[PDB]
């Protein structure tokens, strides 16, 4: 039912660190989950070119966050490409292996936690604010997952049987106490327009009743 | 034999502002192409972990530089993914009409021309020093294509008869006679050293006998 494994070495040595590092320039995150949004989107956007039918699935290609106070979640969602159960346990983190080797080195040689994005690993940045990700995703080609971590050095995958998505990707920060000014509507907009300005997609901030 | 295209519209306005626009900082175009370069390397790396046979074409994944003072050409080689004869003439310009409409409206607003990578039209910024440009290209599921433009709004695409070259793209700039400073190692180096210095595959500057 839920299989655990453990992230490569590289990868559990840089959610440590992001963790434990005193950094106050904590809002990069949700720049760098608009950034990954953006490329899965890239991607779908790209394939429906030669095939069509890859937005049978959901032909609307955009961002919406999510904030709630309540549950104290900020939630990312998608409709690019997904990903499959191999993106998930394998494909992912052995791409990411030479980024997140040589960012640590950078981080070493005087770098700002802040250049992440440029090593291909800006997901991780997501620890800076959550003590846990949950990553519900459905790609054409597979079943809907959900991945979870709380680091600790593992991570979950499971078939998802909640809401089906269609296509696309749900990134679910829950967030640490001391990092709710992430659920408000003024903080997630000034975020958005300093980093995010320039992103071919429509981006939804989702108002609070 | 040769077909000749029209670019759209709103490349062929971004391409007459590149080529007709005072800005001296033209080495970014050696940066935007390197990370193009990336982005394809990146693409059959992740390809080929489902299908290693991806990789029958060539294992070695990397991005050679190869200046040459006798024939003023500055040529740009990677092992990436290649483009298809769809990607020449209308995916690649299709997926770059939003990000060059958006970057036009930027420059209006007063941005930098060095912003022009952040919306995915960088391949653009080879026109502050290139006269021509001549792409040469092959993707394992289509013939070897050869793709060319002098700007003035047109393109050239043809099957191409010369060397084979397994997989990949390779970016010849025809320089502008006072852009031979591109030409030179120790300025290669500065440029790539400043702005590619995170590229997660081998930069090989070919040195001239
Ligand atoms: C296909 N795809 C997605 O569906 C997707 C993944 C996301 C992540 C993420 O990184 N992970 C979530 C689970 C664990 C790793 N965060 N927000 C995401 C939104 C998305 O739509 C995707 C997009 C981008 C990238 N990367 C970009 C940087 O360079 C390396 C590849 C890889 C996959
Ligand atoms: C698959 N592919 C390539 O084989 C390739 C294309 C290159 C270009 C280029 O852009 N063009 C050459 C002909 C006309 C347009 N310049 N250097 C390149 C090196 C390459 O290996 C590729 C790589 C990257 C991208 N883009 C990145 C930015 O975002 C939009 C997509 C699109 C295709």
């Amino acid at each position: 039912e839920v299989e655990t494994f453990a992230f490569q070495a590289e990868i559990a040595q840089l959610m440590s660190l992001i963790i434990n590092t005193f950094y106050s320039n904590k809002e990069i995150f949700l720049r760098e989950l608009i950034s990954n949004s953006s490329d899965a989107l890239d991607k779908i956007r790209y394939e429906s070119l030669t095939d069509p039918s890859k937005l049978d699935s959901g032909k609307e290609l955009h961002i919406n966050l999510i904030p709630n106070k309540q549950d104290r979640t900020l939630t990312i969602v998608d409709t690019g490409i997904g990903m499959t159960k191999a993106d998930l346990i394998n494909n992912l983190g052995t791409i990411a292996k030479s980024g997140t080797k040589a960012f640590m080195e950078a981080l070493q040689a005087g770098a700002d936690i802040s250049m992440i994005g440029q090593f291909g690993v800006g997901f991780y940045s997501a620890y800076l604010v959550a003590e846990k990700v949950t990553v519900i995703t459905k790609h054409n080609d597979d079943e809907q997952y959900a991945w979870e971590s709380s680091a600790g050095g593992s991570f979950t995958v499971r078939t998802d049987t909640g809401e089906p998505m269609g296509r696309g990707t749900k990134v679910i920060l829950h967030l640490k106490e001391d990092q709710t000014e992430y659920l408000e509507e003024r903080r997630i907009k000034e975020i958005v327009k300093k980093h995010s300005q320039f992103i071919g997609y429509p981006i939804t901030l989702f108002v609070e009743k």
